[PDB]
């Protein structure tokens, strides 16, 4: 779990959002795993705007962050889940470090700022749905 809290935004991934968060619906890409919904409380959340290849990710699974290398955001082929049938997954950044289904929602941050969230995983390589291009979540 994990979400991103930035203006009168709030950012999840597309799979684990809730009633609320569909009730509220700002704009969602299914080929992404983002979902965007509104907010009362304004969030101090700071979004990197950058090319950042290096940064560090949260991983619930261990309670630990990791610094890792991270590919440029691109569509890549992954694996079926029961939220997800095979597919491309576009804007999606890969590392090499763990990740468990249950680590879907933690943040990747640089010196700039939140990157990311993990969306993907398996073959000891994690994947972060890119949040970057979104610039109009800061106004
Ligand atoms: C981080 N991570 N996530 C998943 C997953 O199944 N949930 C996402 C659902 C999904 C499928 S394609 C894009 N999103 C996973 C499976 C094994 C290992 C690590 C993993
Ligand atoms: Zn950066």
């Amino acid at each position: 779990s994990g979400a991103i809290y930035v203006g009168n935004y709030r950012v999840v991934n597309r799979h684990l959002a809730t009633h609320n968060d569909w009730a509220n619906l700002v704009w969602e890409d299914s080929s992404r795993d983002l979902l965007v919904s509104s907010t009362t409380a304004q969030g101090c959340d700071t979004i990197a705007r950058c090319d950042c290849q290096t940064g560090v990710y949260y991983c619930s699974s261990r309670r630990k962050h990791y610094p890792v290398s991270f590919s440029k955001p691109s569509l890549i082929f992954v694996e079926a889940s029961e939220y997800y049938p095979a597919r491309y997954q576009s804007h999606l950044m890969l590392a090499v470090g763990h990740s468990e289904p249950g680590d879907c929602g933690g943040i990747l941050r640089c010196q700039h700022g939140v990157v990311g969230i993990v969306s993907t995983g398996g073959n000891g390589l994690v994947g972060f749905a890119d949040v970057r291009d979104l610039l109009w979540l800061d106004e």
